[PDB]
């Protein structure tokens, strides 16, 4: 039958296997053939290290790139406090060479590796875009372990040319199947930060993932949001074990931490995934991901079941990622629909805010139209206020099934008088929910303080399809 990796570090990677069912399922998908053969995934960060004992064998330089330097190499910039060692930490947990006697093993272990050099310097709407969407029809996957200050107070996303990177990343990218982007949600958590004042991760174009701790809990660093997708092992507390991964000079750690390490993970069990069906489309991955996520024995306060019964959290999204059963699902998985967006402008009026204002508004989520929606995969509120200070905001979302996201948790850092303009709230809590009928806005004050500001734009954005559905979990 199969043999598991032989590599001196491998038992040490209790994320990947083992009799205790705290890990990700991955050697139930090397045994059903799937390794990341002919699949390519791009590291974006810092630097690769391509002459690494256990990523030289499978280093792509067709997947990767150096931006900062505005070169075709990625090779990291070498320092006495090695500042650059978190891309290549990043690359060994996607496609570390196996059965090599060196370190430990690849989520993906025979998967091409790349990685573009963009964070080493500034980074620039340009860098990014240029990083996004680096060779989109070699590269099949993106992972991204960076994104905006985690200080719990910025509100940041993509700008225009990241954003255009995006669409024509999901549009025109791997052969018009979409380019894959994975992103860490982030370490923004003892600042109590949102991941939905994140553009990278609250965006439909991306899988954003988040973490749990070896003994099943929201890990320090964790940000809760509904824009998150789904939760990958990475560290927790001192005496939980870590990441063991490929180190900068041609080195091997098994201190990799923080939400750095989970995006990784995903990106090399989709490669598996993509392994066992090449014609999966960017929304084919995120439903694979939905239906396949599995919550238990992850602890958290907030679990609640959406309206197709499916158990969802806004540490976690769906639950811990579970690759033998994404592989297993992809291989006879029908294409979804194209993509349907139905607009609907809530307001006829301005609203003031005060301490507490609940919008209520009955839709037919575009009945009789093209663009009629049944079948909710993502959806968005966007919303335009003022308030005198941002961070005692807390904004509920409650679709017709009665699922409530939260758009927006209590940031105390968060000072700013500056409101959100048009910012896209996104939750995928109501995933394949029926979106028909009353949806809910909540925003309150959580503050005893007397604060002030006015809702003058709620668009709702709902995105899904009208075909296809699975009886309820
Ligand atoms: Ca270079
Ligand atoms: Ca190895
Ligand atoms: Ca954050
Ligand atoms: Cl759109
Ligand atoms: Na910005
Ligand atoms: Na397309
Ligand atoms: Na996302
Ligand atoms: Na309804």
């Amino acid at each position: 039958v199969y043999q598991e990796p032989t590599d001196p570090k491998f038992p040490q990677q209790w994320y990947l296997s083992g009799v205790t069912q705290r890990d990700l399922n991955v050697k139930a998908a090397w045994a059903q053939g799937y390794t990341g053969h002919g699949i390519v995934v791009s590291i974006l960060d810092d630097g690769i290290e391509k002459n690494h004992p256990d990523l030289a064998g499978n280093y792509d330089p067709g997947a990767s790139f150096d931006v900062n330097d505005q070169d075709p190499d990625p090779q990291p910039r070498y320092t006495q406090m090695n500042d650059n060692r978190h891309g290549t930490r990043c690359a060994g947990e996607v496609a570390a060479v196996a059965n090599n006697g060196v370190c430990g093993v690849g989520v993906a272990y025979n998967a091409r590796i790349g990685g573009v050099r963009m964070l080493d310097g500034e980074v620039t709407d340009a860098v990014e875009a240029r990083s996004l969407g680096l060779n989109p029809n070699h590269i099949h996957i993106y992972s991204a372990s960076w994104g905006p200050e985690d200080d719990g107070k910025t509100v940041d996303g993509p700008a225009r040319l990241a954003e255009e990177a995006f669409f024509r990343g999901v549009s025109q990218g791997r052969g018009g199947l979409g380019s894959i982007f994975v992103w860490a949600s982030g370490n923004g958590g003892r600042e109590h930060d949102s991941c939905n004042c994140d553009g990278y991760t609250n965006s439909i174009y991306t899988l954003s993932i988040s973490s749990a701790t070896q003994f099943g809990n929201v890990p320090w660093y964790s940000e809760a949001c509904s824009s998150t997708l789904a939760t990958t092992y990475s560290s927790g507390n001192q005496n939980e074990k870590q990441i063991v991964t490929t180190d900068l000079r041609q080195k091997c750690t098994e201190s990799h931490t923080g939400t750095s390490a989970s995006a990784p993970l995903a990106a090399g069990i989709i490669a598996l995934t993509l392994e066992a069906n090449k014609n999966l489309t960017w929304r084919d991955m995120q439903h694979l991901v939905v239906q396949t996520s599995k919550p238990a024995h992850l602890n958290a306060n907030d679990w609640a079941t959406n309206g197709v019964g499916r158990k969802v959290s806004h540490s976690y999204g769906y639950g811990l990622l579970d690759a033998g059963a994404m592989v297993a699902l992809a291989q006879n998985w029908t294409t979804v629909a194209p993509q349907r967006k139905c607009i609907i402008d809530i307001l006829t009026e301005p609203k003031d805010i005060g301490k507490r204002l609940e919008v209520r508004k009955t839709v037919t989520a575009c009945l009789g139209e093209p663009n009629h929606i049944t079948r909710l995969e993502h959806a968005q509120a966007r919303l335009t206020l003022s308030y005198n200070r941002r961070g005692d905001l807390a904004i509920h979302l409650v679709s017709p099934m009665g699922t409530r996201s939260t758009l927006l948790a209590a940031r105390p850092h968060d000072y700013s008088a500056d409101g959100f303009n048009d910012w896209a709230f996104m939750t995928t809590h109501s995933w394949d929910e029926d979106p028909s009928g009353e949806w809910v806005l909540e925003i309150e004050n959580t503050s005893e303080a007397n604060n002030y500001g006015t809702l003058t734009k709620f668009t709702l954005v709902l995105y899904g399809t009208a075909s296809g559905s699975l009886v309820p979990r």
